[PDB]
């Protein structure tokens, strides 16, 4: 991230542009606190976020979007 | 509870008897602390 006319000085002679666009996610992440560790964050105080996963181990779509990718 | 002299004074003509013979069980309860109580019994410390 810089200002725009330190922009310009960048791209005028000293880095090379490669693209015009790139691929980028359109989505976002999520968290639901559903399953076992709902009583364990109603009864108790804690909660972990993969609990149905940490305890078996205890025995999309994109976009194409303009942007200034510079190598 | 009570002491043998206070037993025996209280047979003699006072309580009532019922029976002689009663059913006790042979057996005990049991915990286990497995599966999904375990993994909150190590991760954070408590369990239900």
């Amino acid at each position: 991230v810089t200002t725009a006319t330190l922009k310009r000085q960048l791209l005028q002679g000293i880095l090379q542009i490669d693209d015009t666009a790139a691929d980028v996610p359109v989505t976002y992440g999520e968290m639901v606190l559903q399953g076992t560790n709902l009583v364990t964050a109603l009864v108790m105080g804690k909660a972990v976020r993969g609990m149905d996963d940490v305890a078996r181990h205890l025995l999309p779509v994109n976009a194409r979007v303009p942007a200034d990718l510079v190598i």
